[PDB]
């Protein structure tokens, strides 16, 4: 974390145990991949610095496969930032370097010239965790979710509506999954339910009037 | 949350590990939508940034059927506001995006100017909290309670008192439910007690006195 | 709670989650109506806002029938003090709503001004809790308390003083009764016993001089 | 508890709840008479005011007929204090009322002037709990013990010690014991073993001396 | 720990239970020689003083044998170091002994003069820790490790991946032992697999896209 | 604890409770008299003035013979301070009073001048505790151990090296042993196995050696 003091110049400070034991649960409970452990990571990221925010992941409950995954798109993300920017001649502002916090020390990795190195190494954190939990995911499974027999339809929605959370596709070609795909995957049973009660709305529906069916 | 300076300016905070703890496990022994979580909720959230206020919901455990339906409020609460109030030429001071803090660094959406736009988002949580529980209930869950066999009126007042709070019928209509009902919804066996006790007050009496009799 | 500010002005802060999981733990344990709930209440609610005294009793645990109750007393407290002072001509400095904390900002109901409806604002609740708490018990319990055949007699006085102080009758004639109904309430065997060592102090001996006998 | 703020004026703050738990803890797994609570209640005490030394005793787990004893106790040693001074002409400086904190603000018996009150009321407290303590235990305990059979001399050590400080005897009496009833108390089979290694220090050994027997 | 005031100077502060709490479980669950606690420790150990470091390492829970074997290896770090480094004429600026905190007080080792032998002093506890890691492991582990019968390659890979990290081997041999053993320390079954889908990338391939496979 | 005001005059705060529980529960689950509790004890009792050191020691969880054997062996460290040093004509400037507290405000025994006498009363407590727990060895006892039979030589190291540790002989009589009594306790096998690998280095060898036989 970074502490601004009075006078404006920033100091270092380790990361809470507190915030740190509760960032360790979430993560043993659910995944270091899983989106809960992302959530509160962005929330309560912004002061860590970029040295923090892969020193307190590395010490967070998972597999060691997991890891170098997990690793292995933080160097995608890094060399694609290495491409899609030019250098400044120079060699410019910033270097993944700066921004993964390569030999610096913990108190001017926390300074202002380092706030963007900061945002950039979590921005590439937190897109490392989603494109291991999208792979972990083979493509096709909100088309592969399909309600199962006798099971509440609430059940379904909380598969599909994840299933479409774990495709990566932008947010619109997801709504189209949540209005066609609900209807289409629901069992028979509930399907000719929502076919009486939704009438023409069969994708005009939204989630919430299908849960109104069975 | 916001952490207000001596100078006078304002600054961000993250929610402190052991109040979102808090929230959680409420929202985890009850539920993100029960009553409980909506009450502890908004005392806490008065200092909580609008943005906090929707990443501290996201991170709270719950159903993924349940979060699209609170997020289903949340819209059709900002698409009224932007309804009920024409904006002002030039789009006027506020907009959902400032309330639902769109776009804005975690010390901007902390700052005086988001003041309004941070209790207004909040405003909306709850009251999406409340819809996605009033539906949960279907109609008539008042008028559906009835005494149950050899039940003490206390349980029966509890299930009672409950259905009336559950329905969003004004504080007048609910209070005369708590009047009528509860002698008529009361067993047999309780309603001829309360009738010898009570005499004329079968409807003048209150909850409390039709709980002195079984 | 309320900060006095150094310059002398205040700020509403809200009860720290530590002292609301203790006010709540006590009453999930014992009762939102029990004493405990109530003494520790008020040795930490001196700094609560009359809001707050409000907000933090009812997310405490306990049943609908039983909030129903402590809001009934709550208000005939109110209504008694509205008819006990004449409302001041131009309505006086203070209201029920001022006191009950009705349409004030947390961070005016926590202001100077605010001290007197603070506290008032306690008394009632305090009151409340102890009205719902007094009717639970018919009215005779220590004459009703009876020492059980063959129990220590600190069990019987464990009950018989609960009992006394169930009663809401003055000091005075609670200090009686622990003098008379103790040695007739006490069973035969211990009341022969204390006959023998108390002697005449069959109502002079105070109950630790009856507790020496069996 | 009394806070000195810089100007040198005091302020009153509850008990910090975590401390409140731990006295309430110690007197849940001893008792609140027991010696462990006295101890801790000592060293935290200080701080504490007239009137917190006495709500929080009175919010601590015990029966209700051994708190009667301790406000028995509590209120012999203020009668005592009334009588072992005269008051001063004019009633004196101080008063039991002053001492006991009645009708006091919180922010009044936690002014300088109730330093003293402050001091001579935890010395009540203790000197009440003590009593309560000592009467628990019939007299003659270290004299009552003998080392039981086939029982480690420690275990006997730890039951003879306790003994003796359960006596209100002064210092030196007690250490009459230690060097006395341990031999005699001694279980025949240590006491033969004491009396070969120890020789003429049948009373001249200390019990640590006597531990180095069986 | 050392807490910079705000004039400049520096004093000690004990390290804080909570972190003390969390290392120690850290170590208990897993090792004070193991990886996790080497993590958790240099994060936090930054601000702890070199005598600090020593004995916040000392009260951690382990075997007697292995704490041994962590002071041997500090000393054989030590020897190293005064080694590597001839003394400078008068003995120079620093000494193994003011590296290890050797007769100073905890306020003199917490002075600007000797941040330089905190970091020294840190750095070797992480070596020695990793000494009685590397050793506890027989050399040839990666070469050691094969797919077990039926496990998942994920299984496997988080074997081997520990067992290449075990070795202290420089990172780029260790980066040739993840492309080439993965592959043949794979199980027939998954190798043949792993064959027909990484075709020529037999070593080409990441453990990554071997993982793809079975 | 004390803590040194900013103008540097320095005020008396009891033990953070957190701290107290930390050292009670390493007491509870080892001994007061434990080698643990000394070290924690240790280095968070330099703040603590010397009546704390006395007070929150006799709180600690023990039997009621060891806390006499504790107290009898820091009378003796007294007893020794007061003759191993003349007084000082007029007293000098220290009494073991002073040291032990006796009679002293507790803000008193926490103001510079007591600052010796503070530090000299933890020097007698960790002396006494160790005292205690020397004499619960009877002499001999790395002679006494033996390599159990069928046991790893880590568990004979870790028996072994305590046992050295028990002995209150100084640090190079003991190193004496770690290199003397380990070969010739260990048992028969892995004597034998040593032999070969050690060779010439029967007690050249160092225990880590040794354990990397059986």
């Amino acid at each position: 974390p970074i502490v601004v003091q009075a006078a404006g110049g920033r100091s270092w400070k380790a990361v809470d145990s507190v915030m740190f034991q509760q960032l360790q649960t979430v993560a043993m409970q659910h995944g270091l991949v899983s989106e809960d452990f992302e959530r509160q990571l962005a929330y309560y990221a912004t002061t860590w610095t970029s040295k923090d925010i892969l020193e307190v992941l590395a010490m967070m409950p998972g597999n060691r496969a997991q890891k170098e995954l997990i690793q292995g798109k933080l160097n995608e993300e890094a060399e694609r930032w290495r491409r899609n920017n030019p250098p400044p001649p120079a060699g410019g502002g910033l270097t993944v370097d700066q921004i993964m916090g390569v030999g610096q020390t913990n108190q001017a990795a926390a300074q202002a010239n380092m706030d963007q190195a900061r945002q950039i190494c979590l921005q590439w954190v937190i897109n490392a965790l989603r494109a291991v939990r999208h792979m972990a995911h083979r493509p096709g499974n909100p088309m592969l979710v399909k309600q199962k027999t006798n099971e509440p339809y609430e059940d379904f929605a909380a598969r599909l509506l994840e299933a479409i959370d774990a495709e990566p596709v932008t947010q619109p070609i997801k709504d189209y999954l949540k209005l066609t795909l609900s209807y289409t995957n629901a069992s028979a049973d509930c399907q000719k339910q929502m076919d009486r009660t939704l009438g023409q709305r069969v994708q005009q529906a939204s989630v919430e009037e299908k849960m109104q069916a069975c």
